[PDB]
């Protein structure tokens, strides 16, 4: 019969990506000083977040959402689920999110993966990936994905060497962006509606697209990538949170 | 000519999955006397659920969901349709309600299987299942899932020998499981969207990525598994509920 | 080349199912006289159903629907569309329709089908059906559903011979049920947005488990059966929609 | 190496389907002069709809459509989008529209197609098809469609030979309704989100179940068939829609 | 051992397809100080776009949309995505977007492809079409789509040889078209929802209906060809732009 030989996994830091909508006409015609009241909020809830990040216990980032999907982006990392229910909540209940509205989310864990033997969780060369700071400048690219599982098509059913073999290659084609493309993995499975979530950071959001076209021929993605929505961001800074918001 | 052996099964308490998303902005800004006496009457309501679990005629749990897909989850068991209709209303028409949005749900009925050898009801490794109560601490994952149907992956044509063959295997993976998660298997077949509803319970919720990764690898689940969206809540106390809402 | 075998049908009254969701914040914080009123104005419109029911001239039901998808279903019986037009334009011009939402809904017409041999309309054991009257107790359950046309699985390329003995298969293994299972199969092929509309009735809604799990493993539905959402609702007589309302 | 052999076609009027959802509350519950001053200015927009059609530029209707898909449908031929693009601005310019919102439409052109000869605009038996006048009574069925392309059922890959075959057989099925339904096919590929438009008309709704289920065992539709929305109306003349706003 | 063979590309402009919905009932019943002013405001924002694109460093195009899917398409293309991210928050934060409604939009960047070697950005018949202009007249046609990855037809897997030989199959269809419907492509693959956008711009909408159709029966859009929603506007200069909005 069929021996199932499942990949082995080392979990990092737990990570949630809000993304919301910002209803800018009730924003942008709101009495300045209530603006203002909501913008020292804000601030301060992310100076928290920038505290937390000094402290080791996690990483964040805000960006500026292009098209209808989101507007923002409020990527936060910790150490466990309830630092991010926290933080979650606490963003919720504040006076700027009255002008929000929640268009999307993704709670998943910094997975490192191995398709045949464990990983050694010590290791410099493993450890330091299990949590990856958030980059303070240019752009992300997330999106959540599923290995395939349909006709002769099924990640899940292949022999662990297979499955390592197909890996290694996909992990090739992803250094020749070494130094161009940060990536973090972070694994869902049981835990949100896609198995997979991936963030890209680079300094320009065209190698986003050289990276993922380049990838989907590789036989791991071109025959068992099933890709959900993508939503590109840039980083914003204080200053930059401000002139967007228009304060 | 195919010849149908459809799987035993034992039915148990019925269950209902409510799902409901806080209106943040229209709570938080209410006036203080509003909040109280919401929070009184939503406290009375939860008492009645205690007094039933405490009499044996049902069981629940309240729960902070991470995501925009809810934020909180009112599970609920009893043993029939007729008291989760009587719940469900008694939530809805509540004052708390009035800042709560329904955004899913699901009706199921604790199901116990067997593809073979009928299950005897009177074992006691049978019969306490069929009334499963719900942990009070940890977190909660839930899903719902159907077996596929699809091209060579049709479960529902398959032998019942060859279902059984599957199940076992599917058993054995998740035994290593059982010392940190509580499983609780409920069937919607022509009941809702789904035919199964599946429940599981941690102190860790790293522990529902661990055992549902490592089951997609079974070929069970690998070949027929169909599954729907993921919710992972933490359990919520009086206190803690009291706290999310800034009591 | 191919020659088709349609299968035969009779047809008999129109359906309409009607689902709508009550926005309970409103109607239980509504001033006490415009909910009487409106109450007064939806038993004046019920009764006209009723008094039509009573003339032999149609069926409906009123229930409470488990769950987010719907909380009440109007159904309604008709010789034809016209007066199920009028009855969702008057129940949706009504007051009470101020607080409800419609969820979903379904136009269908009453099927007697016959894969072989054609049906005798005017046969005491078939003109009956053409016509069902909805128990005034117990629930329902009701789903939509369309016959499979998705490679090796495609039944309207089956031979009429083939289909005959698919069905008389399905057929012997909902005869166990016939005492406490009433089915009511209604086509909407060129009407709305499913084949078929199943309607089961029953004093105990886990008998719609066993019946929709049991058949799941004839051939018929194991291979060509595709389904839609299932909702499943109480019967409600005039008293217990009044108590549903708060009355 | 594969050599197309596309279907020939001819264009004739530009065609708009305008679904539009009633805010009955909205509605009925506005002050009596308003109703009649939105009532009177729709009726004039009609009346010129009236006229263009007498005068042999275009053709229209209005019907009540059953179920929570839509309540009106605002149906309106053209020689050209710009005209179509005036008629539905003008109505969602009236005082009318304020009581409506949009829940579906669909944009295609009247096409004449032959797989393999093509067809002379200037016959008599093709001509008049190209400007199909709407019925002034009845019932319409309206639903959008593809022609599939899934694996071994892939229309567009077929020799004209085996599609004129196959859209042959469709018609000798079709036939037998002549007297009863009358079809508009419009294509909508490039302009919408399927491929074609589909608008039976008939005296009796029940025809368009009877037709459309017989089709489905053609193979041409058992095979190739990829079916959208269904969409059933009844014809409202001026004094009918009169009635159904209540006036 | 499958060895890949990406496909080579070069990026011109940064693409922003804002398509809007307008609240007809709120902008045509608001005060006419109310409209002016809106009207005024946008004019000077479009007037940048205009000056920019004179000063060769953009396109833009506002079309009116048929159908419910958009009423406005806000067409913009940059040398990056931060000028698109200002001009749709600068849209967002107009007056005049209080009336609107997001309903769709895509983020891609022209993209010049090559199945077998790098192409030269300095060619004559290469440079230019990185820049495209969008016509001052006529109308467009949107539509996003991917190349399929399912089965036997997964374009991703295919020998870089052969899917030259479908494109350039592809192109000669295209041929007949060249003085009518100006294609634009640009790649969104890690940048939004599908693998492409595709805008074509024509003097005749009829174009677009003839072109997708007979290009649907090419190998590469038979087999390969997966497409999402199609929109379909007419051009607006300043003065069609100011009759729409009835100023």
């Amino acid at each position: 019969r069929h021996v199932p030989e499942p990949t082995h996994t080392l979990e990092g830091w737990h990570v949630l990506h809000d993304f919301r909508l910002l209803d800018f006409a009730r924003w942008f015609s709101a009495p300045l000083e209530a603006r203002e009241d909501a913008w020292e909020e804000l601030k301060g809830l992310v100076r928290e977040w920038r505290e937390l990040e000094e402290a080791g216990q996690g990483s964040y980032g805000i960006y500026q959402v292009v098209g209808h999907k989101a507007d923002l982006l409020f990527l936060n990392l910790r150490p466990g689920l309830d630092p991010l229910l926290e933080a979650e909540a606490r963003l919720s209940r504040s006076a700027f999110a009255r002008y929000l509205g929640r268009s999307y989310s993704f709670y998943s864990v910094v997975e490192l993966g191995s398709q045949e033997k464990p990983l050694d969780p010590e290791s410099p060369y493993v450890k330091p990936r299990l949590t990856p700071r958030v980059p303070k400048s240019g752009y992300v690219c997330f999106y959540p994905m599923n290995k395939r599982r349909q006709g002769q098509d099924n990640w899940y059913m292949l022999p662990a060497k297979e499955r390592a073999s197909l890996m290694k290659a996909h992990g090739e084609t992803g250094r020749k962006y070494q130094g161009e493309v940060m990536q973090v993995i972070s694994g869902a499975q049981g835990l949100d509606d896609w198995e997979w979530g991936v963030d890209l950071f680079s300094e320009d959001p065209v190698q986003f697209k050289k990276i993922v076209y380049e990838m989907r021929f590789d036989e791991v993605s071109a025959r068992y990538g099933e890709f959900g929505p993508f939503f590109v961001g840039k980083y914003l800074d204080e200053e930059a949170l401000r002139a967007f918001l228009g304060l």
